[PDB]
């Protein structure tokens, strides 16, 4: 990694490592949940699973990394048409992928799609996320 | 009293109206503690709005759960999320959940959703969507 260069309020950067990336177009990141996972912050279950919203972040943070490499802070501030399949658990290697959509500097304005994978199969589906300004 | 989440942390301190079937409303009183907080040192601490999505969805569930007279609910999806403003720590997130629908054939239910803060909508969520089992 050489992305601490981007921004994330939410402590815990849900990507390993990226392992494709095309400018302006997409991108590919992986993450191997283990059973450490500081994100269910030393508190958790008989089984432990990675919540939905996450899986929303690190595509999010997946896709901040692609803008990013396109006096230039990009902001999360909307995501439409989320759809969790199946639930990710430890051991579970979640391989995502972020589409630029569209980049308007006239806002300020980038919209980008992600699909996360575990196993060759889709676990998750987001239309669109929303960044900008700052 | 407490039910199903799958965030592990609760992000909901207390539920201050409901109508079944209809609307909730609930708060939470944003800690400097809270788990989401600790696990890196920034200089200024605000909310994911992850997780202010998360805290619609456990209010959500609430109503869900006290509208069915018989039963598992699962965050499937949402759509239209809006965060308007940061929230921090010190803040008090007034939410509020309204039921769509509750298609049985597809087992499906529908929710909306808002946040505020002193008066002011912090976000928005046009629809929640919650699977069956």
């Amino acid at each position: 990694d050489i992305k601490k260069i981007l921004p994330h309020r939410y402590p815990f950067l849900l990507v390993d490592k990226v392992i494709y990336m095309q400018p302006n177009k997409t991108i590919i990141g992986l993450k191997q949940v283990s059973t450490n996972e500081p994100f269910f912050n030393g508190h958790f279950p008989q089984k432990q699973i990675m919540p939905g919203v996450l899986q929303i972040e690190a595509l999010a943070q997946l896709a901040g990394i692609l803008c990013l490499k396109s006096n230039n802070l990009f902001l999360f501030a909307g995501v439409d048409g989320v759809r969790w399949k199946k639930p990710v658990l430890p051991g579970d290697t979640l391989t995502m992928q972020a589409n630029l959509i569209s980049f308007k500097s006239s806002l300020g304005i980038a919209k980008l799609s992600g699909v996360g994978y575990v196993n060759g199969k889709v676990v998750i589906n987001i239309s669109e996320m929303t960044f900008a300004l700052s």
